[PDB]
This record gives structure tokens, C-alpha cells and sequence, in this order.
């Protein structure tokens, strides 16, 4: 059954409530992002209104094959009417189309819910800073001091200069990146582009990618992987097996093989920094392991929270176990006593 940090009070309203069959008294499913956790039970045979951004609409009608006429798609950072109550869409910083939710309801109350996001100071001037929010349901994920990771830039840095280094000394190594998700692309987009390089993968990526409106698109990517010197692969295949039977397959163009998994945190991130990164190798295979991460790190969530100064917090990560719990709701009462609110 539905748990009660996915519905909202005062309203018909669920936010990422798919799997639990017909919610009672629900008449709006919102989806923050295409990410499987949170669209697990859509496809085709749904036929309640699902709000959405219009990208997540495109992966929902493309990719699920959810009929059109039950796909809603709302615009950001604009004040629309559903139901009866007045919502936003802010942009999430987490994976293409995702989104946080502002509900209005309608006797005064604010809400915030979060989605999955990496907190950044830009949302400090979006239309969250013109009114005072009283419930925050918070993607919790990384909630605790020894989360810490470099910024995306950086760790971009990192990944262009080591596949530029790496193919200039050798022009027959093959770059490989790991994907299992939506999310993530400037990784291996970015490494394309400083190698002169689309990027090639399997038709169903392709397809998916083709849903995102990211500018220029069409030049960046590719489902020739023979004209392509970096090569997208399911997460599953980045090991060393794997990426020793995927060179059997290019047919002696290439002699070696540099890879990426962008994982969120590792333990390497409380000892080592992002300058000092080394991968594992066997042979002619090398696998670096970056610290890319959607989501926000300690310091990130707690700048923002401390900013927004909610009245209520709601965890939606982390909340399956009572020492997770207590360690959160530790958080919360430190942060809130240390700011005054
Ligand atoms: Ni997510």
C-alpha cells in the first residue's frame, strides 16, 4: 500500500506512486523524472492523469507507450491549475525532465517536494525565494557528513583530460562508458566532443536519447558504432570480461580499451581527491570508477535546506530503517539550531 511520504495533504495528489495499484482518492499521479523507481507500474494500460515535464512525457509515450491523452505535460517555471490547485514545476538538477513540485494548497499551505535533486544555489533565485514554504518532502539520499564529492565540473575535467591524454598517445584505444539510466550524458558526451567523436550505441539508447531535447543531438550521437570511437555499454558490462569480449567484436580496429563508470559516492571519496584518481587495469584494459553524482552531497542538501527554513521535513530516501531515521531527524535539529529558525 502507498506510503503516507508519497501523498499530499489537502489534496487528490501522489508524486511518484505507480506500483501500488489504484490509490483511494487519488485523482492526479504526478512523476517527477523517468527514473524506474519512481515510474515502476506505468505503461500502456494506465489511464488516470499523470503530470509531468515535457521530456518525462516523451520517454512516457515513446519509450512505456502510455497514451497520449492521459499524458500531461506542464511547463516550467510557470503557475498552472490542476484540480483545482495551483502547482510549479522547478527544474530538479538531477537527470533530463526532472523536476521538484510547489503545491498551493488551498487553504495557505506550501509544499515542496523534491523529487531526486542536487541542490545548487541557482534554485535560491528561482520561484521558490517569493514565498515562505511550510512542508519539505527531501530526496535524503546522501544525508550524512561523510558524503562528500567533487562538482560535476571538475569531475568532467578529469574524464576529458585522462580520454584526450589516453587517445593521443594511442589512436587506436577505444573509449568505453557504462549507462543503465536516463542521466549523466555531459560524461560521455563531453568526451566526444574533445576527441572529435560521435557517440555510437545500441538502437534502444539511441531512441531514449532522441526524447531528452538536448540541443544538437543528431550530432552528437550515432547507432554506427564502426564510425564511433567512443561506445556507450550497459553499466553490467564494465568489467573486465565484458570489455575483453566487446573488443573480440570490433574486429582489430582497436588494441585497448579506456572506461568509465560514473558512480554517486564511493568510500574513495573520504580519502582520495578527484586529481588523484587511478584506475584498475588488466592488460590492455584500463576502468576508472568518477564520482559524478545527480544527487546532492551533504553540504549541498544542508545550504539549501537552512535557506529554505521549512517549518516540516519529510525524508523520502533512507527511511526503511530506525537508525537511518534517527541519524536524519539528528540532522534536521542540528541544522535548524544552528541557523534560528
Ligand atoms: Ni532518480
Amino acid at each position: 500500500t502507498c506510503p503516507f511520504y508519497k501523498k499530499i495533504p489537502g489534496t487528490g495528489f501522489t508524486v511518484d506512486a505507480f506500483q501500488y495499484g489504484v490509490v483511494e482518492g487519488c485523482t492526479a499521479y504526478f512523476l517527477t523524472h523517468f527514473h524506474s523507481d519512481h515510474y515502476a507500474g506505468l505503461s500502456k494500460h494506465f489511464t488516470f492523469p499523470v503530470y509531468c515535464s515535457e521530456i518525462t512525457g516523451n520517454l512516457l509515450k515513446n519509450k512505456l507507450h502510455v497514451q497520449e491523452q492521459y499524458i500531461h505535460p506542464l511547463p516550467l517555471d510557470t503557475e498552472c491549475i490542476v484540480n483545482g490547485v495551483k502547482v510549479v514545476l522547478l527544474d530538479a538538477n538531477h537527470c533530463p525532465g526532472a523536476v521538484m513540485i510547489l503545491f498551493y494548497l488551498p487553504n495557505g499551505t506550501v509544499i515542496l517536494h523534491t523529487g531526486d535533486f542536487r541542490a545548487d544555489p541557482s534554485m535560491e533565485r528561482s520561484l521558490l525565494a517569493d514565498q515562505k514554504v511550510h512542508m519539505l518532502y527531501l530526496d535524503t539520499t546522501y544525508c550524512s557528513p561523510e558524503y562528500t564529492f567533487p562538482s560535476q565540473q571538475e569531475v568532467i575535467r578529469f574524464a576529458i583530460n585522462t580520454a584526450f591524454e589516453a587517445v593521443t598517445l594511442n589512436p587506436h584505444a577505444l573509449v568505453v562508458c557504462g549507462t543503465y539510466s536516463i542521466g549523466k550524458e555531459k560524461v560521455f558526451l563531453a568526451i566526444a566532443d574533445v576527441l572529435g567523436s560521435k557517440v555510437g550505441m545500441s538502437q534502444e539508447k539511441y531512441k531514449t536519447l532522441q526524447c531528452l531535447n538536448i540541443p544538437e543531438i543528431n550530432s552528437l550521437i550515432t547507432t554506427d558504432m564502426c564510425s564511433s570511437l567512443v561506445h556507450l555499454l550497459p553499466m553490467m558490462q564494465i568489467n573486465f570480461k565484458g570489455l575483453q569480449s566487446h573488443l573480440k567484436k570490433c574486429g582489430g580496429k582497436y588494441n585497448q580499451i579506456l572506461a568509465f563508470r560514473p558512480t554517486g559516492w564511493t568510500h574513495s571519496n573520504k580519502f582520495t581527491r578527484i586529481a588523484d584518481v587511478i584506475p584498475q587495469t588488466k592488460g590492455n584494459i584500463s576502468i576508472y570508477g568518477i564520482p559524478y553524482s545527480e544527487h546532492s552531497s551533504y553540504l549541498e542538501m544542508k545550504r539549501f535546506v537552512q535557506w529554505l527554513k521549512p517549518q516540516k521535513i519529510i525524508p523520502t530516501v533512507n527511511v526503511g530503517t530506525w537508525k537511518s531515521r534517527s541519524t536524519m531527524e539528528k540532522y534536521f535539529r542540528e541544522w535548524k539550531l544552528e541557523a534560528g529558525y
